[PDB]
């Protein structure tokens, strides 16, 4: 069983998580991408809430303003639903888009709209007129999404990236510098999994901020 | 030197099981030494989002009590630093057995935090109790002792107990649940968190939710 990883295009430490997975697949690390919506999470709506009260798949894709708004809420809604549409071509697919719009995103410094999205889809080599007609079922690709943020509030993800591993073991693993060297990668997240695995039940190791 | 920071507040289970990791593996060659942290200054709403320390508790009466929740931990935790600090005036290895001790009966043997058990942690550590006592009725100085500790641990951002200050700017809490006192755990516990700390991704942080 693939280990979810829980993401949100907006984060630069997800786009690191996503970027080491990516790299670890091809030393045979399975691994399944899901979606958490960081302005979901954040939420003053939802802030020790037991039940989530304000789901960002609730919220029209309209002008932005309005009561409750927070900021890049329009566009991490966006770039999510465009995701789901890519996924609808295959799980290739799905991880060439993510990776690419996570590198227009935060290598290249481009906001995450429409012309950021059309390109990660000309990159990921999508049927775009496939692609248009999925993103023209916005209230389907919004049911697959409240899925996975439903995923992941069951489990009480907070931050991106965060995996689990299965078997009860679920971490946010957050690192600054991007690892895409295989070696480093697999050290990387072997040093992860044995955190996670150590029968000293290790819950948290966690940096301050002088 | 050389030896690893570690700050601690005699409340937390958490600060107990790094400190007995810690205490195991002086003998397996790593330097320690025992710093405090207060769990109730760090949590007071005074300082809440404040980069500059608003509320000391070492400006608090030795008998006063906190307000409902965490806060009312404020009197035996100040007790308990102040008795700590007057059992470190006998030496390294008089300090790390009273601080044992004290977390040893207040979550092992289930005892207050009160004068009882600091009487009983000195006796378990071997002080000389005359010392001891004279030490304690230094009330201003045990209060400046604390207070550098607690400065200490401001400056690094310090919000929770164990934080480990391996040097070189290399800090970190580090929350486990399993008391890990066999040596050769212990060593492997303490591994994974240096290899975390000086691993060149820089790894921030590592945190499970709740579900």
């Amino acid at each position: 069983q693939p280990t979810d990883l829980y993401f949100d295009f907006l984060s630069p430490y997800a786009w690191r998580g996503v970027e080491m997975a990516h790299v670890l697949r091809g030393s045979g690390e399975g691994f399944r991408l899901r979606h958490f919506s960081l302005v979901q999470g954040n939420h003053p709506q939802n802030k020790d809430q037991e039940t989530v009260q304000w789901w960002l798949t609730d919220q029209p894709l309209g002008a932005e303003g309005g009561s409750g708004y927070m900021k890049y809420q329009r566009p991490s809604l966006n770039a999510f639903l465009a995701a789901h549409a890519a996924a609808r071509q295959g799980e290739e697919k799905s991880w060439a888009f993510a990776l690419a719009l996570f590198r227009l995103h935060h290598e290249d410094k481009r906001d995450l709209d429409e012309a950021a999205f059309q390109d990660a889809a000309t990159r990921a080599g999508l049927d775009l007129s496939q692609w248009k007609q999925d993103r023209q079922d916005e209230a389907g690709l919004r049911r697959e999404l409240r899925a996975d943020l439903e995923a992941a509030a069951a489990l009480g993800v907070f931050g991106t990236p965060t995996f689990d591993l299965g078997g009860g073991d679920v971490a946010y693993f957050k690192f600054e510098e991007l690892t895409r060297d295989p070696q480093a990668a697999r050290d990387l997240w072997n040093l992860f999994t044995s955190t996670l695995r150590s029968e000293a039940r290790v819950a948290t190791i966690r940096r301050p901020v002088p």
